[PDB]
């Protein structure tokens, strides 16, 4: 994971 799931919107 990124953020969230695997995606890397900034948070």
């Amino acid at each position: 994971v990124c953020c969230g799931y695997k995606l890397c919107h900034p948070c």
